[PDB]
């Protein structure tokens, strides 16, 4: 109740939801729609009208990268979400959060109606194929990294893994080819076997 | 002991500006669209993109990660972490993420990212769309800057360096920044900054 996470089921807010559960923090979910996000109540809270938003008392934090880092910062060290807690450890988490946040996530724009302005069905389809080809390349990079690493950063689970997992769920909704990416596949299954991930998916109605 | 891999005027200029503000000792390593795809740099960064910050044998690559690392190593007296609280770091992070994940990728069609469309009219529509979406994002920044001189905690941070760098691209690609007086004043404050000027000059920019 002191902390409220504004979510849309299956959206990027799911990464923050997963991390909150891994941190062991007490929090309250506030459910939003593509309609309720654009309503004046949430626009007063976040003018951008986009999820996630994390309310800590009267303070409203908005970027996934900022929220994930904030949850990491407040989590007790025993939860192991900051690695050894050094500058290098935080930098490793940050680089992999930025990979999902600024390389992976925006490549999904064409796959979530971002290219509707093209009007031409063939052009819209080409933009989607391009997004899938570029995403395939990015996921091959993540898979190559996961072949020799347990987790993305510092060999320990972090907000970086929660974010990568959420993008993989989108890949599995928009037709991104993840075949022959065995390390990435094992990572996805490890995540889905996790009680914190399962609790989050269930609470959001993705079961 | 630190080496920053740059391309003149690229997103790496934000890290360059912050390194000057931090007072840190650093070397610049200049790259091309060709030298970045060369095997020597691909061994350091397989993504074949700038920035990259080398600290000894360690190579750090994401802009957001580099900006936060520079902030973390800067002496407290430099005032790049605000009051230094979790809320202060979160305010810096939200504004870094705004330029990193909202502004920066909207420039993709404006920098040849929609060439696959082939048809010139469709490529032009993708550029017009990128410009329209960017004016909306810059209106948001302008609305925030109407009541704040700096993006986070009323004190200069890596967030300010990043927003300024994209505003340089806006001017080069035809993004409409008219009637955005607070963002215009921000751009002017930045260009008058000695650390910014020192960075622009070292990069051979104007
Ligand atoms: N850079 C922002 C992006 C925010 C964003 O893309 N939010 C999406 C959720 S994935 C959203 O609200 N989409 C639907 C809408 O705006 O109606 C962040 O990572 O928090
Ligand atoms: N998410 C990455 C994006 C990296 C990136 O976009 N780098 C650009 C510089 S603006 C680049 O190297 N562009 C041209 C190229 O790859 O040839 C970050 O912020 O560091
Ligand atoms: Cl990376
Ligand atoms: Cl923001």
């Amino acid at each position: 109740h002191h902390m409220k996470l504004y979510i849309m089921p299956g959206a990027c807010s799911l990464a923050d939801h997963i991390l909150l559960r891994w941190s062991g923090s007490s929090f309250d979910l506030q459910f939003l729609d593509h309609q309720s996000m654009k309503a004046p109540e949430y626009l007063a809270l976040n003018p951008s009208g986009a999820v996630p938003a994390l309310q800590v008392g009267d303070w409203v934090l908005t970027q996934n990268a900022a929220i994930l880092n904030y949850i990491t910062d407040i989590a007790p060290a025993e939860r192991g979400l900051s690695g050894d807690g050094s500058l290098k450890a935080r930098a490793e988490i940050n680089r992999w959060i930025a990979f999902s946040n600024s390389d992976v996530h925006p490549m999904y724009w064409a796959l979530f109606g971002g290219t509707a302005y093209l009007q031409d069905p063939q052009m819209i389809a080409r933009s989607q194929d391009n997004a899938r080809q570029k995403l395939r390349v990015l996921y091959q990079r993540a898979d190559a990294h996961l072949k020799h690493h347990n987790w993305l950063a510092n060999g320990q689970r972090s907000g970086a893994d929660a974010y990568l997992y959420v993008t993989l769920r989108w890949a599995k909704k928009v037709g991104v080819d993840l075949s022959s990416l065995d390390a990435l596949s094992a990572f996805f299954e490890r995540m889905e076997a996790d009680p914190g991930v399962q609790a989050a998916l269930q609470a959001e109605g993705l079961i």
